[PDB]
């Protein structure tokens, strides 16, 4: 009724949508994996009369009731999606969006490790984004490649129009008091990668994680200073 939907209050196969900003949703979703359960984030933009995604709803069946759901509360068609890095948070449930019309998007790097790890590939390349500090225009938002942090590959998503910055699995909630699963992370260069997100937005308004609660810039922060400690 009103507040960020938590992972206990998502059964695992429902979606919750939340409005962020005038055109901008976040997603919410929970999925199990290794005997727990987790919620996980996404974004939808409206992209004039039609939406752009990012992310899927980690798994097919969860892709498909995000889809229902974004028919019921939104009701403009799911054209573009892009995955922000390669796990199946990110990208399962590609295969699902790929059936129901929409063009899937991803870096290079990103299609290349999901097709490694036996998860589902986005269909098109995003070129211009290999280096850190690349930043390229999709539509109504902007893609920025920090550097290695939560995995190598992870992009971020700003939606200027409303100041939004999404920073996927590269930015944890406030609460959070570890990194996360960090098995393919790089910790040395994460607070680097922060460093250059809080330096490329410094006008962010709101700042949504890859998982939990969104808030304001103080993520960043956070996120490096769980980083550090999780390293060290
Ligand atoms: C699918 C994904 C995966 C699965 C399960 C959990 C997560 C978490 C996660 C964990 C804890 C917290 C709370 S907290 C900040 O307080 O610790 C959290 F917010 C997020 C993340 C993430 O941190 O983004 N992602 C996960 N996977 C799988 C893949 C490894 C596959 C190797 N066989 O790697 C990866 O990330
Ligand atoms: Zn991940
Ligand atoms: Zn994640």
């Amino acid at each position: 009724s009103g507040e960020y939907p938590t992972v206990n209050e998502i059964p695992v196969g429902e979606v919750r949508l939340y409005q962020i900003a005038d055109g901008v949703w976040s997603h919410i979703a929970t999925q199990s994996f290794d005997g727990a359960v987790y919620p996980s984030n996404g974004l939808i933009v409206r992209d004039g009369d039609e939406l752009l995604l990012i992310d899927t709803a980690w798994g097919a069946k969860n892709t498909a009731a995000l889809l229902a759901e974004i028919e019921k509360q939104i009701g403009l068609p799911v054209t573009r999606a892009v995955s922000t890095h390669f796990h199946d948070d990110r990208v399962g449930g590609v295969d699902v969006l790929r059936a129901a019309g929409v063009a899937t998007y991803a870096s290079p790097s990103t299609r290349r490790l999901a097709e490694a790890e036996g998860n589902e590939i986005p269909t098109h390349s995003l070129e211009g984004l290999s280096s850190s500090g690349d930043a390229v225009r999709f539509g109504p938002v902007e893609l920025f490649y920090p550097g290695a942090a939560h995995s190598t590959d992870n992009l971020v998503v700003y939606v200027p129009s409303a100041n939004v910055l999404y920073g996927g699995c590269a930015v944890h909630e406030l609460s959070s008091t570890s990194a996360g699963n960090v098995a393919d992370a790089d910790l040395a260069e994460w607070p680097t990668s922060v460093e250059r997100i809080q330096k490329h937005y410094p006008e962010a308004e709101v700042v949504i994680p890859g998982h939990g609660l969104p808030g304001g810039l103080d993520l960043l922060q956070h996120t490096a200073n769980v980083v550090k400690a999780h390293k060290n």
